[PDB]
């Protein structure tokens, strides 16, 4: 498919707006083609334009097509793009029509804010996301100076740029530059700010420790957060104290005027458990954010109503979880947001607590961090010991290793160890070491890659010997083939390691497109890409210790585009769980399930007024956890279904769309039904499962 790409000018439109699709060709099958492009646009199973173009070009050449739409009056609507050219080949995108970004988040972020940046930098980041995934929402990590104290003044004069709390350098022209590159592709841009943090030695900011919330009840201790240098802190205070709402409220109107924020996005720390005010009073802190995001809101739709955006972390999201019920709930929020940690691990626990954020807030949108891979040092390995080592040797003396053992005593200066790897496309490659250290505190070494220093590497202190981490990474850039990556212990170099290997950092596809799937079918979406085409590998979203590759690339653009076109079908107002009705399919030849068990195919069961909605979740051969890295799934081919509903339930006609499957297209199926003793049946060959299946019966 010589057809390269196909997209949008902007990440979603209102009705009425124009629209251009485009279309990037180029033939590469030796010799001259002619034809045309067929583009047809649908709504779910109704095609709703379709037009045409003359199309020639020589062996070789490239053009790039404009097709243009006038987006229908219906406001909320997604679409499915085909690109048809017979031979040359075919292509797809979406169309999003919406007013309103908050009923179909698709939430990135931005996390960098160099001044090396130049505004086209800033613009080609942002227009590729919007592009590529029609993100509609950016969430701008650690943009701020001091989490009390945001934006940095001299004086009355904004200074131009400023070191935030790990000590980088944040620009503000970049910061701007970018705020407009969203708005461009009518982006929005969700400041990110903590509800109850100011750093260290607040006091001649005029913050009070009597807006404070305390570990105890004499005010000796206030709650906080050590990042971990010894000086630079978190101190906590409480949300429902009214001089604290005004304060930081304040820096939030602060942002958005000044800064030309759209909304913010309002963090915390997660659970705290016997907390108290100033003057001693104990206090459940979970049910008190809901105050402080109501009059949030309230001060923030006074300020401005088309920037008032707002959303709130629910940390350690979990059915009944800390703060759940009450935020979900009574919180005034737009959207809702939540962190998954270790109380969701199953697939079907994590739908099961995106069913009750949607059953709580009234079918407002759910989108969730989850930070995919977290615990695996994913990707291609590159043994320390099969690699080549001046001035050390191979041990095996501390357990936990992997292959064969590790290299030992890289204490002195002149001490080296030198990778031979090679990178199958050229792109963005994660370094990521795995170590030990028990010197007593970090140890450095230099990483050069291709016979050029790279940085400084920082390895950190551990329990024992015996304690293996690979926490210590650099992102570097790559062109295909061989290549040589190696540390040197150097002078000014300190300490010592133990090395274990290099791995690559990579994303694990499977796992990935299996949980996106699930978190859609669900009802949700996924807060995992940003910047220049990363994906979210941590809570610190400038970490980039970890990479798509290509591959996962394309999976995440169909993916994307998926849940672009059919977001009616998953994530409307009327979308719920088909449950009551001892609900069950059957599936000839692969054993089935209905709580996400391994090693089957999971059917998830949906509907909404007018459709009966299964999806197919492909865990054959796979475990039943959601963040893990996975085997390629058993893929099957021809595979006959069978589906139960109510009597009073009949079908029009059945309709099978998957990622995996032409980009998305929607297929229709031959079908029939009849009855039998357990219930009344429809019946079907499915021609394809991969990872995902969403069947969707008009009735
Ligand atoms: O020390 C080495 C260490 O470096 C990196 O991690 C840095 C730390 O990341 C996080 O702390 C920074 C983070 O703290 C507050 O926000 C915390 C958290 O809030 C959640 O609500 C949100 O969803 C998260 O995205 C956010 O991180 C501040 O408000 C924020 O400004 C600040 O950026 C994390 O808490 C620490 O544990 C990390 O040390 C490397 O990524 C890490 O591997 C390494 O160990
Ligand atoms: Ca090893
Ligand atoms: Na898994």
């Amino acid at each position: 498919g010589g057809i390269e790409r196909v997209f949008t000018d902007k990440a979603r439109y209102n009705p009425g707006d124009a629209v251009s699709i485009r279309v990037q060709a180029k033939n590469g099958t030796g010799s001259s083609w002619s034809g045309a492009a067929r583009l047809e646009i649908f709504h779910l199973e109704n095609s709703v334009y379709t037009s045409s173009q003359s199309l020639s070009l020589t062996n070789g050449q490239s053009t790039t097509l404009t097709f243009t739409w006038t987006a229908p009056s219906t406001d909320f609507r997604g679409y499915f793009v085909r690109i048809d050219a017979g031979t040359l080949g075919q292509g797809a995108t979406a169309i999003d029509v919406s007013s309103d970004f908050t009923k179909y988040p698709r939430y990135g972020y931005i996390s960098e804010f160099e001044s090396g940046e130049t505004a086209l930098e800033s613009k080609a980041k942002v227009d590729q996301l919007a592009q590529d995934y029609h993100i509609n929402a950016w969430q701008f990590y650690d943009w701020m100076w001091r989490h009390d104290k945001m934006i940095k003044r001299t004086g009355g004069s904004i200074d131009s740029t400023w070191l935030d709390l790990f000590n980088r350098e944040i620009s503000w022209s970049t910061l701007q530059n970018q705020i407009d590159a969203v708005h461009d592709v009518n982006g929005k841009a969700m400041a990110y700010a903590m509800i109850y943090a100011s750093r260290e030695n607040y006091s001649p900011l005029g913050i009070s420790p009597t807006w404070g919330i305390y570990e105890d009840s004499s005010h000796t201790n206030q709650f906080d957060v050590d990042v971990g240098d010894g000086s630079t802190y978190l101190y906590m205070f409480d949300p429902q104290n009214p001089n604290w709402q005004n304060y930081i409220h304040a820096e939030y109107i602060d942002s958005i005027n000044t800064a030309g924020f759209d909304g913010i996005h309002v963090a915390q720390m997660g659970q705290r458990s016997n907390v108290y005010d100033y003057n001693g009073n104990s206090i459940d802190l979970s049910t008190r954010f809901s105050p402080f995001l109501d009059q949030a809101k309230s001060v923030l739709s006074a300020n401005n109503p088309a920037r008032d955006n707002l959303t709130y972390n629910i940390v350690d999201g979990t059915v009944n979880g800390w703060a759940v019920n009450d935020v979900s709930k009574n919180a005034d929020l737009d959207f809702l947001y939540s962190e998954i940690w270790y109380l969701s691990d199953s697939y079907n626990q994590l739908k099961n607590y995106i069913e009750q954020l949607r059953a709580n807030g009234g079918n407002k949108a759910v989108v969730l961090a989850a930070y995919m891979n977290y615990a695996d040092n994913a990707g291609t390995r590159y043994e320390a010991e099969s690699a080549s080592m001046t001035n050390v040797s191979t041990n095996t003396n501390h357990a936990g290793y992997t292959g064969s053992g590790f290299v030992d005593q890289f204490a002195s200066t002149g001490d080296k160890v030198s990778f031979a790897i090679n990178a199958p496309e050229a792109g963005y490659y994660s370094l990521v070491f795995r170590y030990g250290n028990n010197t007593g505190a970090n140890s450095t070494l230099n990483l050069y890659v291709d016979g050029n220093f790279v940085q400084k590497l920082y390895f950190f202190n551990q329990s024992s010997w015996g304690t293996w981490k690979h926490d210590v990474w650099s992102q570097v850039p790559l062109t295909q083939g061989a290549h040589t990556v190696e540390l040197r212990y150097e002078s000014g170099n300190v300490g010592a390691v133990n090395l274990d290997s290099l791995t690559l950092g990579t994303f694990d596809e499977h796992s990935v497109r299996l949980a996106d799937a699930m978190m859609s079918a669900s009802g949700a979406t996924h807060i995992e890409l940003g910047d220049d085409n990363q994906m979210l590998p941590h809570e610190y979203y400038p970490n980039r210790s970890k990479t798509m590759r290509s591959s996962l690339k394309n999976a995440m653009k169909d993916h994307y585009n998926f849940i672009t076109a059919y977001e009616n079908l998953l994530f409307d107002s009327d979308v719920v769980p088909n449950d009551t009705g001892s609900q069950f399919v059957n599936l000839t030849g692969v054993s089935a399930s209905g709580d996400g068990s391994a090693n089957t195919v999971w059917y998830i069961n949906k509907r909404t007024s007018d459709y009966n909605i299964v999806h197919l979740i492909n865990l054959l051969g796979n475990d039943n956890q959601w963040r893990n890295t996975a085997s390629q799934p058993s893929f099957q081919t021809n595979l006959p279904a069978k589906i139960y509903i109510g009597a009073d339930e009949t079908i029009s006609d059945v309709y099978l769309a998957s990622p995996d499957l032409s980009g998305g297209e929607t297929q229709e199926l031959a079908f029939t039904s009849g009855t039998d003793a357990g219930g009344k049946y429809v019946s079907f060959t499915v021609p394809e499962l991969k990872y995902w299946n969403m069947i969707y019966m008009l009735e």
